[PDB]
């Protein structure tokens, strides 16, 4: 049993809800929250800006030190950093950004990072400002992630479309 509440069950391991990721993380304090990161860990908008704003910019300060030491992530890659006031850990995952011309086949590689964690709170990778089709992102998630993933969808309209169209 876990603390996650109000989710629709899509598969054995994937659950979905209409939820602002900041508010859900604040309520649950999950072991892992996933950030929709870029390779520079520049958390300017979307999930990254929302999460970082909720940490009072502590996520960005930590991220800048990580990049100064390690250099940029790979598209499809990840790193584990603090969850600050939101979670124990934040898994920063870089999905391909279609608005930068990145290979959508890298979305599967991005989701494979989730399999290193038994339970996660996450957004759909490469959707929204990253430019991918969220229906596609949900299909790759279900077909790639084997650990237990609780997906938060921000827009009530998109949530309803993802559920209605789910095979
Ligand atoms: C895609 N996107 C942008 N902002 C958010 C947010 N606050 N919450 C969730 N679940 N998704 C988001």
């Amino acid at each position: 049993v876990n603390s996650f509440s109000g989710y629709l069950k899509l598969t054995d391991n994937v659950y979905i809800k209409n939820a602002d990721i900041v508010e859900e993380a604040k309520k649950v304090k999950p072991t892992v929250v996933v950030n929709a990161a870029n390779v520079y860990l520049k958390h300017g908008g979307g999930v990254a800006g929302a999460l970082n704003k909720a940490t009072n910019n502590a996520m960005q300060v930590e991220s800048d030190d990580y990049i100064a030491t390690n250099g940029p992530l790979k598209v499809g890659g990840s790193c584990v950093l603090s969850g600050h006031n939101l979670a124990k850990h934040c898994l920063h995952v870089v999905g391909p950004n279609v608005n930068k011309g990145e290979d959508i086949q890298l979305l599967k590689s991005a989701y494979e990072n989730f399999n290193q964690h038994e339970v996660l709170l996450a957004p759909l990778l490469s959707a929204g400002i990253f430019g991918a089709d969220p229906i596609h992102s949900l299909r790759v998630c279900v077909d790639t992630v084997r650990t237990n993933v609780y997906l938060a969808v921000f827009d009530k309209n998109l949530y309803d479309k993802l559920v209605s169209s789910f095979l």
